[PDB]
């Protein structure tokens, strides 16, 4: 109970910041994450040997891809827990405990695959999930570890408070499925604009969960400009790659996929930044006005994509 995580000074203040990147070191991100529950959601929330434990099964269940991995997930969990800690008064203690393991669980098991891939090669989960079929799989995961003995860090919550967060989660996670993102991004524009957005009103709160959901999982946009630059790296690895697996079901991919079109990079990056991020952010700092950081560093690094097109590098 008296068992606090501390991190280094240089970590211990830099986490508090939108822009921190969790370094190299994979053996430091269970302890990082444990440290962001205890201040998110207090040191009570869970018991610290089931949470231990559910971290090392979660690590354990994301596969060795250049993007969609352990990293991915701390990453987004580290996006949510600074939109938590500087919104702290809107969120509930039940909401706090479940977003941020969401987040963690978000792309439990991914392949590096697009949901179109699995519909175009016919995988069984494509069978199973019509819609949304990879985060309805994530969800599922989730789910399994949740279940595995020693791991139901949720095991002190009421039946009706245990439902409650296994809700959270599961619609925190299809919300992951940016295809949702356009039409879920829109209605919120509408409802602040002609100012009938409600907090109070629970589908309402579940369509801002969505938002900073969305705005959490694009985070790499939102780093420091070194950072973005190599994550997008890794993000092109696994289209390259499923590119490659298109074309190998005989189907040209689409050029940001085709890696014989990297030239075209920089002028995708711009229409990525132009149709999702930027809208994203702008609405979530609209809603959530303590976000607004992740807006300027998203723009910020809109201008290094222009710069890069410019030859000025
Ligand atoms: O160019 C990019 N950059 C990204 C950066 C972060 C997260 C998703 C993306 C992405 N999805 C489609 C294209 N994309
Ligand atoms: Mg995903
Ligand atoms: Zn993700």
């Amino acid at each position: 109970g008296l068992m606090q995580f501390t991190l280094p000074v240089r970590l211990c203040k830099e986490i508090e910041l939108f822009h921190f990147d969790i370094g190299p070191f994979e053996n430091m991100w269970p302890g990082i994450f444990v440290y962001m529950v205890h201040r998110s959601c207090g040191t009570s929330c869970f018991e610290l040997e089931k949470l231990c434990r559910f971290i090392m099964s979660v690590k354990k269940n994301y596969r060795r891809v250049p993007y969609h991995n352990w990293k991915h997930a701390v990453t987004v969990a580290h996006c949510m827990y600074a939109i938590l800690q500087n919104n702290h008064t809107l969120f509930t203690d039940l909401e706090r405990k479940g977003l941020l393991i969401a987040c963690l669980c978000h792309d439990l098991d991914h392949r590096g695959f697009s949901n179109s891939y699995l519909q175009k090669f016919d995988h069984p989960l494509a069978a199973l999930y019509s819609t949304s079929t990879m985060e309805q799989h994530h969800f599922s995961q989730t789910v399994s570890i949740l279940q595995l003995e020693g791991h139901n860090i949720f095991s002190t919550l009421s039946s009706s408070e245990y439902e409650q967060v296994l809700e959270i989660i599961r619609k925190a996670i299809i919300a992951t499925d940016l295809a949702l993102y356009f039409g879920n991004r829109k209605q919120l524009e509408e409802m602040y604009q002609t100012g009938s957005l409600n907090l109070n009103n629970q589908s309402h709160r579940d369509r801002v969960i969505g938002l900073m959901m969305t705005a959490c999982d694009l985070c790499s946009v939102t780093k420091l400009w070194p950072v973005t630059k190599l994550t997008a790296n890794d993000i092109y690895a696994e289209f390259w790659a499923e590119g490659d697996e298109m074309k190998k079901l005989g189907i040209q991919p689409i050029p940001m996929m085709d890696r014989d079109k990297k030239d075209e990079v920089p002028q995708g990056q711009l229409g990525f930044y132009n149709a999702v991020a930027i809208p994203c952010y702008t609405t979530l700092t609209q809603i959530l006005p303590p976000t607004e950081p992740l807006l300027k560093a998203c723009r910020d690094n809109l201008s290094q994509w222009e710069k890069v097109i410019r030859g000025e590098e």
